[PDB]
């Protein structure tokens, strides 16, 4: 019943949301699509982005040793960080020539990064950024935290994706990001170089964080405020295929250039997974329309990418009307990272059918209010639905890979829901681990407040409050709730009594 | 007796009346006040009541039966508020507009032209516009002269984040009336509403109690208003900006409302302002008490009328400066007078006011004042003679007067009948001797959400049951019916309702 002794307890972070913020300004990375996106005049006036700027952030780039000690002090034994591609290669790697292999239908089944390609990439990489990430990773290991390294977390180098150019011309001029197959080739070089660089201190790799968010938000949901903020159906399907293609070739390249077991316990020297945000879809009724909309949305967001990278089954229509198998894409995943925040309740609409989305549940509730199921609601308007964690893991379990909960958290700047959020969700997780025994860790989002993308700093996810002026960390009560659960390896009934539904 | 076309009616606001729908499809979460009353810190510290506007009386869906109720008791006029946040839930800052700036920094022109209206129409929530159009049309169908208030305290969250302002002491926003851009955006909103509603609306009100917004916002935190700061610098700036916003809105309403909905209206756009006038009684005839009463009367009652009637600007708010802008003179067609009670004060040397307890707004709720008068549930002294004194202060500026608010928090309805009879016989005497008051709007028709106090303060002539939303008229609604329908206070009624012995 208690969580197994080796169960991972930690937090997740990303480069763009954490790193910048130093007082002297020396650590600013202006060379991402997201950096240019949040500084865009038009985006700011329109309310597409918050107007907050990442360069005023919490300064994880220089303060990482303090945050790591904070994480250890509350019983964390694991931690995920993101590497900013734009930091390693501020200037294009397009001139390193590299052998490639193409499937009949056009997919890249192989990017031949050899010794000479590594040498040329070593001459283009920012040695300063590499050594800092090494110092970051080594500080985790020194404090006894197992390191998870994510290679891409939304942001792309500006020479890979200029979102203002893509938006203004509707993808006539670029660089076009994941719409362009060239991005697959460069991401493959970047992945190979990082595995060669850090393979001796990293065993748990992640290629992409929420790749389906990058594509949906970038090309089919402009309301969410992501670059390039278009609604182009063919560009959405192309980016999905390309980013899924990129994972496969990076998976093989990481396996080639990471042959060192940093930890003797690691299941292999290069244990490569993907972080995927799973949303349990709940049909509003058992009517045809509602059931058909739920099935379709579950297929596109939850299942489509996993059929690609685990089964090798490609559906270029994104709606389940086509199946094309590439044997070389089969079983290209070692473990799966499950991000869960809340569910979606949907209706089906006659059009063929299209999701409607019912309000009062899931992602569409009254901020600070109560959902129609009697659950508290975050500052983001998100329903606290702890049972959905079990639903999300059941969907993930279909693909037969070991699971880790890589993100789970709440926007709550005053911390009056987060303790119950931790107690209720970890109760569900504890029973799930004993029952199904295929989940091996819990990574909370996050240790500290950070820059919540298009929402800026006004969404506070941290177990620790951060004063943006002084960069001072002030742990919240929920950090103690986390400490108790992680240290005692169980959810004590005391915590269940003390933190009921607020 | 009152003249034949004397206005008998009531006033209301969007935030205090609209929400309540059980589903509830009408929830407007995008105001500073919505986030303000849902704030757990405010609720925990007693800043706000803990009651939520989503559980209110649902005037948004039930307006037809409330208007029939109003006409049922002899009303011929009704003031409603438009929620800016409902019309423009997303920022309008990218709708570019030419502006003119006085050398002292005041915005003298906001060039809302036809192109600006078209772009604003692309952003407006057409569902909200049509509902307000329905509410106004239903009022006309019952012989109720419509008064439309453009702003009644609440602001869009993209205009004012009161938590960010409070937490950061105005270092992070958006900052509402502290920021001059609010004037520009309010000007665009006023121009759009005149364009869209001008053929059905002739009596316009820019702001309801603007000095209450700034005073309670930036110099009186115990009132419980957002952002709950005390900051005289911000108090001055907000006073100047909201007065600036009235003048430009006045000019743009008259530009885009060229249609006389009623052929006997004074003009196509009769633009007024609703100002709460507090008769200030010095405690004694000493210099200290007289100097403090003069200052208090100047800052609260007179300062903003010096701004928008005479175009005289006082940057200090204490009578130390004098700046004339001819572009600002006579920017007012009529003056709505809100009167609730007086203030008795002393002067203390620091000369600032020292409010004498037992009179006016500072009595023990449900008790007796030191002048022997009944006291509302709010702790407000019932002082009907102050109505004549408040209209005297109003009369100095040479504009037609309408009593736009007058009422009492009295859930048991044991004082309201005397309150009604006594205030209105004072008003009747004033009307025949001064002949410059043309209406009486009671606050309010039904119980509503009384801001920081929630539903505890019941001002309605009609009680409301929040479980079923059922309206239950009080005895005092019959008193109002008799007085309004007979166009005089029958001496029978003065006998029935004398000043109670407690
Ligand atoms: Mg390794
Ligand atoms: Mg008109």
């Amino acid at each position: 019943m208690p969580f197994p002794e080796k169960f991972f307890w930690g937090a997740s972070s990303s480069g763009f949301q954490f790193e910048m913020g130093d007082p002297e300004g020396k650590s600013i990375d202006p060379n991402t699509d997201w950096f240019k996106w949040v500084h865009d005049e038009t985006n700011i006036r329109r309310g597409v982005v918050s107007g907050d700027l990442p360069e005023h952030g919490i300064n994880y780039w220089d303060l990482f040793r303090s945050d790591h000690e904070l994480a250890a002090s509350i019983g964390m034994n694991a931690y995920r960080i993101g590497i900013e591609w734009s930091r390693i290669f501020p200037k294009p790697t397009l001139d390193v020539r590299v052998g490639i292999e193409l499937d009949p239908e056009g997919y890249i089944t192989r990017v031949e990064v050899d010794d000479k390609a590594i040498e040329e990439l070593d001459l283009l990489a920012n040695k300063e950024a590499v050594s800092r990430y090494r110092e970051i990773i080594l500080d985790l290991r020194d404090r006894g935290l197992k390191v998870f390294v994510c290679l891409n977390h939304f942001t792309l180098p500006l020479w890979i994706h200029d979102p203002i150019a893509c938006r203004d011309t509707k993808l006539k001029r670029g660089p076009k990001g994941w719409v362009d197959k060239t991005t697959i080739l460069e991401f493959a070089k970047y992945s190979a170089y990082m595995a060669w660089s850090l393979g001796n201190i990293v065993d748990y790799w992640v290629t992409f964080n929420e790749p389906m968010v990058v594509t949906e938000a970038g090309y089919f949901q402009p309301e969410v405020g992501f670059p390039p903020g278009l609604r182009n159906i063919s560009a959405f399907k192309t980016a999905c295929l390309n980013i899924a293609n990129a994972h496969v070739v990076a998976y093989d390249l990481i396996k080639k250039y990471d042959k060192v077991r940093a930890d003797d316990d690691s299941p292999s020297a290069a244990y490569v997974g993907i972080v995927h945000n799973i949303v349990p879809i709940k049909p509003y009724s058992e009517r045809k329309l509602d059931l058909k909309a739920a099935d379709l949305m579950n297929y596109i967001h939850n299942k489509w990418i996993l059929e690609f990278i685990v089964r090798g089954k490609i559906d270029r229509s994104l709606v389940g009307r086509e199946k094309y198998l590439i044997d070389k894409f089969k079983d290209k995943l070692d473990w799966l990272g499950v991000n869960y925040y809340t569910r979606i309740v949907l209706k089906g609409k006659w059009v063929p059918v299209i999701p409607d989305i019912v309000k009062g549940y899931g992602f569409n509730c009254t901020p600070g209010g109560r959902s129609l199921d009697g659950m508290p609601v975050s500052d983001f308007g998100w329903e606290v639905y702890p049972q959905g964690l079990s639903d999300a893991l059941d969907i993930a379990s279909e693909y037969g890979k070991p699971l880790i909960v890589t993100e789970n958290g709440i926007a709550d700047s005053e911390d009056n829901i987060r303790p119950y959020f931790l107690v209720s969700h970890l109760k569900v997780l504890e029973e799930y681990v004993e029952k199904k025994k295929n989940v091996y860790g819990y990574l909370h989002w996050a240790l500290t407040d950070n820059y919540e993308w298009a929402q800026g700093f006004k969404m506070r996810f941290g177990l620790t409050d951060v004063d943006l002026e002084t960069k001072e960390r002030k742990p919240r009560e929920s950090s103690e709730v986390f400490k108790i659960i992680a240290s005692e390896k169980t959810v004590p009934e005391e915590l269940v009594e003390k933190y009921p539904k607020p």
